[PDB]
């Protein structure tokens, strides 16, 4: 069985993300609905990696918040769990906007994303 | 000055090169080590003379997926991509995914 | 409630045992995945009863050295530790350093 | 040549680290000095790997910041660079204190940190 990217997925927080179909040369668009009742949704696109046809591929994915000045990339892996589900074992960067590039340093915070179809 | 579009290296001598940003912040490009692709978005919200951005690089030499996200600023007077990444590695057993990510910097300049 | 002393556990299996923390916040205890001891500290400032601490787990079966952060949680009323830890691969030369770092979360509870 | 961490390091910002001697163990304790004129020194503690007696052993420590409720953990390599200088090639998580488990995902910032000897 092939794990597929395209579809609707959601993770412990109740987020909501959409993938369309992933096109010849791996790339997909989609939305990532978040809170914050109070929802907004914000674009996302990315690739899904094709090199030997795996069944359980690696892909990445950048979110283009609508609501704030930053930006998150997600990367992971589309894997067939154990159980038998389809799951996204997924982890991030969320880069925030700074005005001077001394506070670079702390613009950057990493943490983690599991997704299960919804 | 500090927009995406353009050529640009690193301490490792890689290129990455960057087309035209369209309206909605999105961008295509190369990236260099031999030649994979790279999709992203720069956001554009506040119109920002400095936006965060980020993309990934779908390498066709292997099956890992990179994603880089940072931000440009003038240093002197250069520009200079300051961005941190998450290489993903494809492990084939669920039970291997906590060792699949990889973490770190990636500084660039004007090739 | 959500003292670090005592014996842990997580998904997988391992087994983190804490003794007691000090009065500056130092503390020691063993990481069995086959045992290394593991040495850290709990922030103090504001005296509070969920601080950040973190942790080095130096590893006896490999060159590898493994730091932890995170804090302490009350979910029901159950405790649980939310770490994040970046492991760090020893390699011979320095041109590899930028691969040599992995990142992830564990997160414990009580045994 | 072996590349040792005892000693004094700076890094780009000019934060200044002090490291003890490194006891048989592979532990050492030593003190975090950073500007916010205005400087303040917090103390870290670690270990450096010694599994094979390697020159460039892998270490890790934690800084508790004294003026913060957060924590730092560094890790990294002891290398002796291709110049001949020791470096220290280190990368950081940053955990903040948050009050609510809900807020758990966005508490941790990650960077680098490149130390030589002062």
């Amino acid at each position: 069985r092939k794990c597929s990217l395209t579809g609707k997925w959601t993770n412990d927080l109740g987020s909501n993300m959409t993938i369309g179909a992933v096109n010849s040369r791996g790339e997909f668009t989609g939305t990532y609905t978040t809170a914050v009742n109070e929802i907004k949704e914000s674009p996302l696109h990315g690739t899904e990696n094709t090199i030997n046809k795996r069944t359980q591929p690696t892909f990445g994915f950048t979110v283009n918040w609508k609501f704030s000045e930053s930006t998150t990339v997600f990367t992971g892996q589309c894997f067939i769990d154990r159980n038998g589900k389809e799951v996204l074992k997924t982890m991030w960067l969320l880069r925030s906007s700074v005005n001077d590039i001394g506070d670079d340093k702390k613009a950057t915070r990493v943490g983690i994303n599991i997704f299960t179809r919804l």
